[PDB]
DNA sequence: ATGATCCGACGTGTTAGCCACGCTGACTAGTTATGCCATGCCTCCCTT
DNA sequence: AAGGGAGGCATGGCATAACTAGTCAGCGTGGCTAACACGTCGGATCAT
């Protein structure tokens, strides 16, 4: 009969339930527990494992290079940013408010770290997330359009609840393809937040995309509902380099 | 029983004349298109 | 990579309105028929 239970558990797609079947049976036998409560505990454990696996699969699907969180961010080394605003962002009220989040400042000041932390927080609370660099997004959209499947990739870039655009400005975008980026900003406008990190000021966006009018339209659509952080201070990579040297 | 030869009949080509079919226009009737709503099937995405 | 679930789009049915096809009549043009002549094919008969 035990083999039948194991086969049924595997067939119903409950691997962990079968794995811990003997342990839970022994626990129930040793200590008297109501059947309802025992099933509640088993289903809760299965749901916890399923949630962990789903979060890991979402992390894999969302191309996050390195996993980080707010807990690992040192506000003392970066006093230019108020921790209160970051904590308010972590509440994910902007998702309901459709507000974007723009990080600006010199390289290595934690912009990417903060963006990844916000993305991880969104993923944990069950919100679909996606991470990509601006150059990669533009190149992928261009390649999809050249294949006559731009709409599919546009859906791919629009479907995520939280889209992260990292390093917008380090590499100049091809003028013939900048519009692709605008499309995303045009379709995610008032629909889903965008977390964009850059080292260039807004006035220079025209240089990045090579079209002043398109850059102005993109900025107007992006900044309509957004929270802008102007981070300052010394580079964290250089700080670590000095600490290692010293 | 088969092949060759000779004879007779039928088919074809040509020309002329006549009759029937095709085209066009008008009018009337019947069928198709379209809009709207509801249901079913196909496709896409996610999970194992 | 395969199966299951969910969502979206396409189809069908029904009702109404409009456009097109059918029919009839008249006129014009093309095809069929008839007659005659000639050539070819089929049938019959005789010989091996
Ligand atoms: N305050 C901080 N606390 C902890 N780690 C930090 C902090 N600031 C930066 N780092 C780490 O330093 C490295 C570079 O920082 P990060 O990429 O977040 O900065 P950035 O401004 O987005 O960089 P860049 O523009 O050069 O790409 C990463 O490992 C990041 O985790
Ligand atoms: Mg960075």
């Amino acid at each position: 009969m035990k083999e039948r239970i194991h086969e049924y558990c595997h067939r119903l797609h409950l691997p962990v339930m079968a794995e811990r079947w003997s342990a839970m049976a022994e626990y129930a036998s040793t200590h008297n527990i109501s059947y309802s409560e025992f099933l509640f505990r088993l289903l809760e454990a299965e749901i916890v494992e399923k949630q962990a696996r789903s979060i890991q699969t979402l992390i894999k699907l969302s191309k996050l290079p390195y996993r980080k969180t707010i807990d690992t961010f040192d506000f003392t080394a970066q006093p230019s940013v108020d921790e209160r605003r970051i904590r308010e962002l972590l509440t994910l009220s902007f998702i309901d408010r459709k507000e974007n989040i723009l990080f600006l400042g010199p390289p290595g000041i934690g912009k990417t770290h903060l963006a990844i932390s916000i993305g991880m927080e969104a993923i944990a609370r069950g919100y679909k997330t996606y991470f990509i660099t601006a150059h990669d997004l533009v190149n992928q959209l261009r390649r999809a359009d050249q294949e006559g499947k731009l709409e599919k990739k546009l859906r791919v870039f629009v479907k995520p609840t939280v889209l992260i655009i990292d390093e917008m400005g380090y590499l100049k975008l091809d003028p013939n393809s900048a519009h692709y980026l605008f499309q995303v900003i045009a379709r995610r406008y008032e629909h889903a937040p965008i977390i964009l990190t850059s080292n260039k000021s807004f006035g220079e966006w025209g240089e990045i995309v090579g079209d002043s009018v398109l850059a102005t339209a993109m900025l107007d659509r992006l900044l309509h509902h957004s929270i802008i952080f102007n981070l300052k201070g010394e580079s964290y990579r250089l700080r670590e380099k000095r600490l290692q040297e010293e």
